[PDB]
């Protein structure tokens, strides 16, 4: 026979909306009722520093799995809104050949530098996004303390992070990512979500 | 609680020891019913042997065995393009190659596989007889392959539904990817070492 521990990876390519918000919830709700070991979202989103993501953000916070913001496809990038969703997860891997920062108030700073702060990543880094319109790319972003990882493809990224602890805790605790027996599940966008988009 | 796609890789020169590998990764799969595995194939190749015995491997193989010339940048040389032309289903991903790389009887051996999978077979020779390379889109384009798949994920999603190339266990299967789970199968401990020695 055979069994193990489950991961959910799921894409949110595009510009971030209030219709964002539903997916974030969808999929995390799926992986959460499951009690995946983690969550991926594959992230590739461009501009327009949005808003619904502090509800994303909280979404992420309160999940009650480990939510591995993961910028891929190469090409991909995470901009205005997508790079507080990724500093305000659990971990963030990045693909090569993606972005992360700002795409070519004080507020937003203050909460930049916060994010970044309670999950122990670089906050002087986090205010160079949004203070200079800062682009960083896998390497840099992971040699100054923002990313956890790169990894080429799925999964590179599970056995890179095979081990590490979670950059800020799930339901209280810090936890231990252990991919050693997973099974991974791919999980793809609804109609309404394939919809809401082109008309777009 | 659904179907099993197990996924595993084979970087590197095609010996004797190779075979081990198939079998190893292909037993893991037919034990456990999976609705298929594949093999992110990386071959630079050179002029190997030890195919003819992996392919019939997969020939007989009791679940399809898809080859995925994988990672961007891999190589699909020589030993390796026999082993895909003999296999349910090739995939390539974007940035890789198949065919030769940089006799009247290896010919007669690659129409061979190309024919009986239906993938054209007038290339196949071409691979040996002309030194052919052919690019994921140009290889789909002649009927070598079957699917040009940027990761495991679309790959799943493009294979959904084909039927296979040849057949599994005297049937043509249909692949059905719909509820699916995908298990990563890593290089055994020698494996890692018959690497660095086999350097």
């Amino acid at each position: 026979i055979l069994a193990k521990n489950i991961v959910y990876v799921a894409q949110i390519k595009g510009q971030i909306t209030s219709y964002t918000y539903d997916q974030f919830d969808r999929y995390i709700t799926i992986a959460e009722q499951d009690n995946a070991e983690a969550i991926i979202i594959e992230l590739d989103t461009p501009g327009g520093r949005a808003d619904a993501m502090m509800n994303i953000v909280q979404r992420i916070q309160q999940s009650k799995i480990p939510v591995i913001i993961y910028v891929y496809p190469p090409g991909a990038s995470a901009a205005s809104a997508g790079t507080y969703i990724a500093l305000g997860s659990h971990l963030i891997a990045m693909a090569p050949g993606t972005s992360i920062g700002a795409c070519r108030t004080n507020y937003f700073i203050a909460y930049i530098k916060s994010l970044a702060q309670e999950s122990g990543r670089n906050a002087t880094i986090a205010e160079e996004f949004i203070t200079k319109d800062l682009s960083l790319t896998p390497e840099e972003a992971l040699k100054y303390g923002v990313i956890e990882v790169v990894a080429r493809d799925i999964n590179e990224l599970l056995k890179k992070s095979n081990g590490m602890k979670t950059k800020i805790p799930v339901n209280g605790r810090y936890v231990t990512l252990n991919f050693t027996n997973v099974e991974v599940r791919y999980l793809a966008p609804s109609f309404k979500d394939k919809l809401i988009s082109y008309i777009t």
